[PDB]
């Protein structure tokens, strides 16, 4: 149907906007701490601690399959990156501190992304 096509075009355009958001958030991680999944070879107990692991590569796979239907779903995954790190790692670590900085800097980006999503529809 033509309605199905229109819905698919809206999803395509949301995907474009989320790719730009994703790029902007990942620039706030210049150490690449959050670039890839925590390795279960290197942290074998990880899944005993963290039930839903997340990282930027995993988000990028979902994004390119048009797997985010709305901004809320995308923000959920971003928040898991931060929140998982802040639980597994202590306050005095480079990891915890990178997460705090990513959260704080990413808040700005996500604030205007929400306005854009609402505005363009």
């Amino acid at each position: 149907s033509m309605e199905q096509v229109a819905m698919e075009l809206r999803l395509t355009e949301l995907t474009r906007l989320l790719r730009s958001v994703l790029d902007q958030l990942q620039d706030k991680d210049p150490a690449r701490i959050f670039a890839q999944p925590v390795s279960l070879k290197e942290v074998p107990d990880y899944l005993d601690h963290i039930k839903h692991p997340m990282d930027f590569a995993t988000m990028r796979k979902r994004l390119e399959a048009q797997g985010y239907k709305n901004l809320h779903e995308f923000e959920e995954d971003f928040d898991l990156i931060i929140d998982n790190c802040m639980k597994y790692n202590a306050r005095d670590t480079v990891f915890y501190r990178a997460a705090v900085r990513l959260r704080d800097q990413g808040g700005v980006v996500l604030r205007q992304a929400r306005r854009e999503v609402d505005s363009i529809g």
